[PDB]
């Protein structure tokens, strides 16, 4: 009808989080590359895993985190509604 509500996106919330864990001179994460392509070491993948646990109530293995991109990880987190 005349009223509408757009809502927030999980891909943005994980994107701006992962942009805080890239160890290279990169200023932001590229969505078409993996966390292993950004070169994120196990310590920072475990810090990302803990932040995702606190923010979404979800936990994922380092073997998935290294092989996955930002949209692929966001699709696993977005598998149930929270709003
Ligand atoms: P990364 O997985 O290369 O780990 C580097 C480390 C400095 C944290 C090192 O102490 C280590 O090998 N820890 C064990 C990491 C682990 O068990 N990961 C889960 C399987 S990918």
């Amino acid at each position: 009808g005349p009223g509408s509500m757009y809502g927030e996106a999980v891909t943005e919330q994980l994107s701006r989080l992962v942009a805080g864990f890239v160890p290279d001179a990169a200023g932001s994460v590229d969505p078409d590359r993996t966390l292993l392509e950004h070169g994120i070491d196990s310590i920072n993948l475990m810090n990302l895993r803990f932040e995702i646990t606190e923010r979404f109530g979800r936990t994922l293995p380092l073997q998935l985190l290294s092989e996955s991109t930002v949209p692929v990880l966001a699709a696993h987190l977005s598998a149930d509604r929270a709003h």
